[PDB]
């Protein structure tokens, strides 16, 4: 049975993992939870939610967490001797790994990779322009730039296709450590953290300027792309073991209308074709390969003129892995043919019952008869400044509807 | 054609060995200097036409920024011309020599992107091969990717146990120097290591945090510590990549007496199941990922017949020029019936003077037989010194001809 779910990498930005929660699961979060939160996630998936634990960390789950003697009695207190127990991580670290020998659970698939820190590895974008060079996937033209000199001539060449470039730090997980560089007065860049012109004259400024804000003692790449505006942005996540690769489901991250803000998924994805799904295996089976095991996500573009591009991959949990989850259990692992969802990250904060309320009185609070309407992954998360709703419909017009419904009745951070 | 590329002087001669490796037309490319009658010794002893073969110098390394150099690339395609029938063949497939490939039209460097994106300095760190290595499953001894001194500290504490002997090692380094290490007994060897410390608890802090200062450096943030075993058989295997295959070439010793790397003698001793099996599964994993070229692995049998394989190198092994001159002496597989043995240390003499005391050995290197040396380098900073290469049917006596070398030209101890 039982699972210690673990996202390692008022606040409740981590309730929404409770969704991965089946009976005698273990859930550690860093911040809070509303305490009505978890007896309503039971509820809605029909498991016994006294049966269901959450452990508090006043903490961030770093190593030292994990490596912590006392975070680890406070876990084996629930795996006892470790039998029928297993680790459900969002990352594949070291200490991750090493967790799972001090509690004698069943041992991360993996391990040895974790233990040499694998996924550090895979988790940079440095390693993904190579070894998708190396491999032959589709991949925009760039540089892993190794010092403000390379910086300045690769802006000077990849200025030149679209107009459009992107610099990016070379560990995290978003669009904060990521700036464009633009020809046009305009600035129009999803997933980056601001827009800067170029400039012939200055070179060696911005140079400067993108090297000292994207590096530091651990990190001294930085990548340097031609940046292309997509028709398609989509990406695919899957999990692998000793045995495959198992495309998991496609989806589409959303931005507003220089710095695009994430405001949600969308998912079934309208990327899923051979020109996407056959390179895109291509590559996770050698990522299978070299010895990863666990959820990973590469992201990629459709331009309107058909070529397909491959950005980045992440050894992680995509941030849309939770609602493929709750799709999968809600609606089962059938649903992308005949349904769809949509997450806002947008919602007013209020609490467990207000928000509730809000979906019935929009009428559009989930509905296990129709499969339709929305659930609360968080009353008041960082994901994008707010509470964090998934909705569910088997028309995407009715879709786009009750998300209309939800941000009349339950209110939007604009 | 082919230009070699193996990428001041101090009246060095070091990469003048890589001359061996040229045929009719051919250039090569040296930093440092090389005595002028070296070419055509090389070409009479094997068998083509030297005045061909054309050498273009450069009194700087061969850096990155000089194969970006337009007057450099201008002296290279005085020889190339519109790039018909050459190709150039780097010692390490950098970014700037595939840039160099399109610059003079000259076929393209396999693993073109590869390169673009430096995809050969992701392969030439321990740290990778560590995590490639487990995960794939290949042998690999216990060991630690430090992070930190304190890891490095934690790291030496656990791995210290097994045999009284880690070795931490700098993630990029060129052979030993640049690993240290470091043992509960003096007696402990570490062949090819920088420094041998001492394992005392009541010291460990300031070993870490000193350890630690030694091995980095802006660009490596991290640190290798491994358990270090005490091995029977040393080995390592080179291989050719291309888009077809991995080819075996050959296998061979390095040689010592911490411990200076004194030479190596080939056929190694380690060609068995156990070995080439799991290096071939590791190589042909390093194929698909896209590197082309010559790649080599190093590894260590126990007396227990316990596995390990400790490195990768992507670029040109050491005695890949030994293999090469093995081939066009002796033919394709010289392995069988021939051995071969370098020597990096006899005293630095000019040309003339070490083909004499050759002859006054009476193993200068023999076509009818097939036995004997010939000269690699006059003085090179391999050993450092001048570099030998020596051929015997039988291995007895190729330790009596390397000796009859020391006594009559002398070597540095």
């Amino acid at each position: 049975m039982p699972k210690i779910i673990l996202p390692n990498f008022s606040t409740d930005t981590t309730a929404r993992f409770l969704w991965h929660a089946e009976d005698g699961d273990v859930l550690v979060i860093p911040d809070t939870v509303d305490p009505d939160f978890p007896g309503y996630v039971a509820d809605t998936l029909g498991i016994d939610g006294t049966s269901v634990h959450v452990e508090r960390t006043q903490t961030p789950l770093s190593e030292a967490v994990l490596q912590d003697p006392e975070f680890i009695d406070r876990l084996a207190a629930h795996t006892g001797t470790g039998a029928g127990w297993s680790l459900f991580p969002c990352v594949s670290t070291r200490a991750a790994a090493q967790l799972t020998r001090k509690l004698n659970v069943a041992a991360l698939d993996g391990y040895e990779f974790a233990m040499q820190n694998g996924i550090d590895l895979l988790n940079m974008k440095s390693t993904f322009r190579r070894l998708a060079a190396g491999l032959g996937t589709p991949l925009t033209d760039g540089v892993v730039a190794r010092g403000p000199a390379e910086v300045r001539s690769a802006i000077q060449e990849l200025i030149a296709e679209t107009g459009m470039v992107i610099a990016k730090q070379d560990r995290s997980g978003g669009g904060h450590g990521n700036i464009g560089i633009s020809t046009s007065p305009e600035s129009s860049f999803p997933g980056t953290r601001e827009v800067l012109a170029y400039a012939n004259d200055q070179l060696d400024t911005l140079a400067d300027t993108l090297w000292s804000q994207l590096t530091d003692t651990q990190n001294q790449f930085i990548t340097v792309e031609t940046y292309h505006r997509a028709d398609q942005r989509f990406f695919f996540e899957y999990h692998l073991d000793g045995d495959r690769a198992r495309f998991l489901h496609s989806s589409i991250l959303k931005y507003e209308q220089g710095s695009a803000k994430w405001i949600g998924l969308d998912s079934p994805s309208r990327s899923e074709f051979e020109a996407t799904l056959k390179p895109a295996e291509e590559f996770i089976e050698m990522i299978r390969t070299i010895g990863y095991r666990g959820y990973v996500n590469i992201d990629g573009i459709v331009l309107d003129d058909g070529r397909v591009f491959f950005h980045e991959i992440n050894a992680r949990w995509s941030g849309g892995l939770i609602y493929h989850t709750v799709a999968e259990r809600l609606l089962g692992h059938d649903y992308a043919r005949n349904n769809f969802f949509s997450s806002i990250l947008n919602v007013v904060p209020a609490g467990l019952a207000d928000l509730l309320r809000s979906l019935e009185r929009a009428g559009v609070r989930y509905d296990k008869d129709s499969g339709e309407g929305a659930v609360v992954l968080g009353c008041n998360s960082d994901l994008g400044p707010g509470a964090e709703l998934l909705v569910f419909s088997k028309d995407w017009d009715r879709l786009t509807a009750m998300k209309d419904e939800i941000a009349t009745t339950a209110g939007t951070l604009s």
